[PDB]
């Protein structure tokens, strides 16, 4: 029961600083997506700094596919919050893009080519969830 | 005692890398040895589903530990064993001759062969501490 070694991370997850990242296997849309990395017992991609920043725009310059990321903004009205409740902070970056009342249910961030794009939450794409690595 | 570096994919047995240039199988080769690994060698269909995933949301070509001087020379992994008979069928170039032999490379979820001399990414492995 207790770890004879224990590895930071879990097989194809990737570790990086304190987290270990895992690349979502095809598209889904972000509801989903958040239910995908919540049965892992993780949460989707929260960058908190420039080394997280840094780390994921380099192991996204690969592809060209848009990564859903755990921020999202009901609508208008609303802030742009992650998924722990906090709010989007300044300095990191900005989200470009619509934020359409128009959308079933908010609009949510994705991150593709390095920067950070708004887009309707129901349409689907490939995403990133996150953990703190086992140390 | 971690199982991989940071960065790395660990899978099973190994450990993953995907390199940060292209460049020709030779130089490509080189770097993985420099990173104390060796260019992808698939031992069976599971480490080939494995590879495709971390791969998938990639359109890029990836070199391989695959390669042969001309058609006469059948298929070789670096350390010398040959290609199991039903992991992939390598497709594209197969028939020609080129100066620095024919090298593999998977692009797609498909393997096909290429000159040597060609530029791609690449993929290092080595084994993993358990």
């Amino acid at each position: 029961r207790v770890a004879n070694c224990s590895a930071p991370c879990p097989q194809d997850w990737i570790w990086h600083g304190e987290n270990c990242y895992l690349f979502s296997s095809g598209s889904f849309n972000w509801e989903k997506s958040q239910e995908k990395c919540l049965s892992l017992d993780a949460k989707l991609l929260k960058i908190n700094s420039t080394a997280d920043l840094d780390f994921i725009q380099q192991a996204i310059s690969y592809s060209s596919f848009p990564f859903w990321m755990g921020l999202s903004r009901r609508n208008p009205s609303y802030p742009w919050l992650w998924e722990d409740g906090s709010p989007l902070m300044p300095h990191l970056f900005r989200v470009r893009g619509a934020v359409s009342q128009t959308y079933p249910s908010g609009t949510c961030a994705y991150i593709q080519r390095g920067a950070v794009y708004a887009e309707n939450c129901i349409l689907a794409a490939f995403s990133i969830c996150q953990k703190k690595a086992n140390l």
